[PDB]
């Protein structure tokens, strides 16, 4: 009993009832809310499927508590390795699976842009210089500044991956391309007169403007003061009779065109140019690994009661480990997704806090590894290290949204 340990001079047991009860109430509230609130914008426009498999893993993460503080059954012992190896799994295969596929959308966006500056301005496929004499290759990707030719073929090499011999692909071209587009869209955000517009603009109309970014420079697109403000008012007809009119239209009249015209339809007419139930299977078959995983080990070390509220079981290193370490791989293919996708503001920037969420959880396990193995009181220290890497999972990516719901009802709109 929790409570009489309390009374003997140990709050730790009855400290872990309460953080896991309090835990379990906020995850039941937070799933009535999406429950209740699914039609709205903030819930629809992500994968409410793999939610409910995010706030599984944290409830039973929270029930964790109650077979490592519970009397002594044999089944409590395969329930302890059942939840404190599975809650993890559920929870991070099915935010590996979405933010995966955030990264396939962004590499998918980044190649729209990549197709239509190919068509303005081009490539070359093997190294060349600009008009300053400096070693250039694909869409005109600086190598380095040095004269030597193989200075150029040494840092082309590093930034591919492979030996070049100053030659590349169309692939490889847009990989040095993504880097052009990042430092050309973090000027626009450092520049006061182009910042206003770029947060306004829909994902079509921002790669009209870092085409012309990329054309003229930063200081050439800001001398369409009234131009750019047209296109924040979103007055796209206007823009465009005022933009067909500039010394820009009829120096490159056909590059403008173009140009232009996205700028009026917002769609990719001008140029030549993941599934969902997917995504439940592949978090299904994560899953089940980490299943696999633990039924393996029970049946290599099959679970007893070792010999009392701390419920003592047989469990061995390799039972801890081993569900333990795939568990740390889907943390990490979660944070180099989530990193990666980072800035990605879609869904009330829904990735900004998956990365924060994932930053944390990392310092956590990381954290826990000599903490748990250098400790005489493994039961407690693993009821709190669950409980805490629930609540940040549950505090930082659903509060957001819940408080979206509850709170700003006007704000839930597409
Ligand atoms: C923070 O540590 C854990 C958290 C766990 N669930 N978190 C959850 C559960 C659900 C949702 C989100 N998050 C499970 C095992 C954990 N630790 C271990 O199994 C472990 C054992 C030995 C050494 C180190 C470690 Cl890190
Ligand atoms: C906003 C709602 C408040 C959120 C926190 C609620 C705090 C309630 C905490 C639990 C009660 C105190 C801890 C239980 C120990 C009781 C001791 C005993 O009964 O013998
Ligand atoms: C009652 C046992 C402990 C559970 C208490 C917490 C209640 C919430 C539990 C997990 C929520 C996961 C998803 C639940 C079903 C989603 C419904 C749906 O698919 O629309
Ligand atoms: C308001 C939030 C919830 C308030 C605290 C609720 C917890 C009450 C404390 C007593 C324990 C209740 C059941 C836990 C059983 C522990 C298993 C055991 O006794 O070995
Ligand atoms: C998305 C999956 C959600 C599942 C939540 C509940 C988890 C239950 C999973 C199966 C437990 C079966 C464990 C094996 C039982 C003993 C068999 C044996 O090893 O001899
Ligand atoms: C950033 C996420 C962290 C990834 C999970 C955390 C660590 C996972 C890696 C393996 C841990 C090494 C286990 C070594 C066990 C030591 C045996 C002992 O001390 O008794």
């Amino acid at each position: 009993s929790p409570v009489q340990y309390l009374r003997w001079g140990d709050p730790a047991p009855i400290a872990a009832v309460v953080f896991a009860c309090l835990g379990l109430l906020a995850t039941l509230f937070v799933t009535v809310v999406f429950i209740i609130y699914r039609d709205t914008p903030v819930v629809k426009s992500s994968s409410r499927e793999l939610c409910y498999i995010i706030l599984a893993g944290i409830c039973l993460g929270y029930l964790c508590t109650f077979c490592l503080i519970a009397k002594p059954k044999q089944i409590y012992c395969y329930l302890q390795r059942i939840g404190i190896g599975l809650s993890p799994a559920m929870s991070y295969s099915a935010l590996v699976t979405k933010t995966y596929r955030a990264a396939r959308i962004l590499a998918m966006s980044k190649k729209n842009i990549f197709e239509m500056l190919r068509i303005d301005e081009g490539l070359r496929l093997k190294i060349y210089k600009d008009t300053e004499g400096y070693y250039t290759i694909g869409i005109g990707h600086l190598l380095t500044k040095s004269p030597s030719l193989n200075a150029a073929k040494s840092e082309l090499d590093k930034a591919i991956g492979r030996n070049t011999n100053g030659v590349i692909t169309k692939d490889e071209a847009e990989k040095l391309f993504n880097q052009d587009v990042d430092a050309a869209v973090r000027g626009i955000l450092r520049n006061a007169k182009l910042k206003p517009v770029y947060d306004s603009l829909d994902a079509v109309r921002r790669a009209a403007l870092i085409n012309m970014v990329f054309q003229m420079g930063e200081t050439g697109v800001a001398g369409f003061t009234n131009s750019l403000r047209m296109l924040q008012q979103k007055r796209w007809d206007e823009a465009a009779v005022n933009l067909a009119k500039s010394r820009w239209y009829n120096q490159t009249p056909n590059r403008a065109k173009r140009v232009i015209t996205t700028f009026r339809t917002g769609t990719w007419d001008a140029y030549k140019i993941m599934s969902a139930c997917a995504q439940l299977v592949i978090a299904f078959i994560l899953i089940c690994i980490q299943l696999g995983i633990i039924v393996a080990l029970f049946i290599m070390e099959p679970p007893d009661i070792m010999h009392e509220v701390y419920l003592i079981c047989n469990t061995t290193n390799l039972g801890v480990v081993a569900p333990l370490g795939y568990n740390g791989l889907l943390i990490l293919a979660c944070t180099f997704y989530a990193f990666k996708t980072r800035n990605v503001p879609a869904n009330f920037n829904e990735a900004k806090y998956i990365a924060f969420t994932m930053y944390t959880t990392c310092i956590i396990w990381l954290a826990f590894v000599p903490i748990y193995f250098g400790s005489n009181y493994k039961i407690i220290t693993m009821c709190f290290s669950v409980s805490l890497s629930a609540t940040v999972a549950l505090g930082c990516m659903f509060v957001p949204k819940v408080y979206i719901i509850l709170a700003k009802p006007e704000r839930n709109v597409r």
